[PDB]
């Protein structure tokens, strides 16, 4: 197994996947690494299994259809993984914890949002459809863009949104288009 966390790339108290060589800090994995379970398989393995059990699940889909799906176990898992993939980028640090807004010439967003809050929302099963998760995720970046205006810091929002969007298309097998 790896000697660094797959998500944050740091050493520490790691839990090792029994079916691939990845390792995690307890709360870097999503969901948090489970108390018992020997063997244990990580979220990357669990996602791979879904794909292998139903190969047709990789045929192209329409986003509009994906968003209306109910958060049954498999969609719940996919959203957890997508969230994990965002945390895997180090630029996610800017969006992890609760922000605040005091900048000359700008007003804070009406509805602040941050990755840890989405993380709690997933854990507490507060989303009934994929749409709920995806709306909150996209809200994070949109609030950032709007607040930082012409400051070049706006680009961090663009960059992390691009990570989100690419992984969304991959994980939910969105039909490729130009
Ligand atoms: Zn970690
Ligand atoms: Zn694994
Ligand atoms: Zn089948």
């Amino acid at each position: 197994n790896s000697n660094i966390c797959e998500v944050c790339n740091k050493w520490g108290r790691l839990f090792c996947c029994d079916t691939c060589p990845r390792s995690f800090h307890e709360h870097c994995h999503i969901p948090s690494v489970e108390a018992n379970k020997n063997p244990w398989s990580c979220i990357f393995c669990r996602i791979k299994t879904i794909q292998e059990r139903c190969p047709e699940s990789q045929s192209g889909h329409q986003e509009s259809e994906v968003l209306m799906r109910q958060m049954l176990p498999e969609e719940q898992l996919k959203c957890e993984f997508l969230l994990l993939k965002v945390y895997c980028d180090s630029k996610s640090c800017f969006f992890a914890s609760e922000p605040y807004y005091n900048r000359e010439g700008s007003q804070g967003p009406q509805k602040p949002m941050w990755l840890n809050k989405v993380k709690t929302s997933l854990n507490e099963q507060m989303y009934t459809r994929v749409e709920g998760f995806v709306q909150d995720m996209r809200l994070i970046f949109h609030n950032h863009k709007e607040f930082y205006r012409e400051d070049k810091f706006t680009r961090l929002g663009i960059q992390v949104q691009d990570i989100f969007e690419k992984n969304f298309r991959n994980i939910f097998a969105i039909q490729e288009t130009s």
